[PDB]
């Protein structure tokens, strides 16, 4: 039931989806090894990812979890990065998604920094990187992010350098405490609290 829309670069919504994604650009502790070396990125395409079902689902858990919380689903919009995107366009976030081994346990996983995301496009580390040229810092082949809607409710705040949420709570928030410069990332633990709404078709740029 899923159709994508495109949307025009002249579009406003196009354009505050893209700040978005650059401007959330920083470097990683790994010196680009995961997911390449870049400043910004070349956007070659935004859609709308636009499923009935998948919205509904959606917005109902979205309600369960604002009457659990004053009212306050605390909805974000967030990264996330996959091997999987297309079949998460098609039939939505499930316990298939989750990081198994993700350090807040085994939840679907979000980041504020689309560079965070960008590390996961090609697998956990980046993989083998892209699949035609086995290259994580691959300039020339087609990248996909979902900038996806998320409610995270009550989120307990974990400070540092699949599951049920910690009792009492709808998510997990990961609080840089080293990084200065790191935003945050979020897990959830169940696939109805996130919808993907934008594929974002990019590559990376190679600094001059
Ligand atoms: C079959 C197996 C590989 C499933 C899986 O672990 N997939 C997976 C998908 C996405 C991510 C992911 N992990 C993150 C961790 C922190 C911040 C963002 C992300 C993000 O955008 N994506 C991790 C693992
Ligand atoms: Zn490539």
């Amino acid at each position: 039931g899923t159709i994508l829309i495109d949307l025009s670069p002249d579009d406003k919504e196009f354009q505050s989806v893209e700040e978005e994604m650059q401007s959330t650009v920083r470097e990683h502790r790994d010196g680009g090894h995961a997911g390449g070396i870049f400043n910004r990125y070349n956007i070659l395409k935004i859609q709308k990812v636009c499923n009935k079902k998948l919205w509904e689902r959606y917005t109902h858990r979205r309600k369960e979890v604002s009457e659990e919380n004053h009212n306050h689903a605390n909805e974000r919009m967030l990264f996330h990065g996959s091997p999987f995107v297309n079949a998460i366009i098609h039939k939505g976030f499930d316990e298939r998604h989750a990081y198994i081994g993700g350090m807040f346990g085994a939840g679907i996983y979000f980041a504020e920094n689309s560079s965070k995301s960008n590390q996961y496009v090609y697998g956990i580390g980046g993989g083998t990187g892209c699949p035609v040229h086995k290259d994580r810092s691959c300039y020339i082949c087609h990248r996909q992010l979902l900038f996806c809607r998320v409610t995270l409710g009550k989120s307990f705040l974990q400070f540092s350098a699949m599951a049920h949420s910690p009792p009492g709570h709808h998510s997990v928030t990961g609080r840089p405490s080293v990084n200065g410069l790191a935003l945050a990332e979020y897990v959830i633990y169940r696939g109805e609290q996130a919808y993907p709404e934008y594929l974002i078709t990019y590559q990376i740029m190679r600094p001059e």
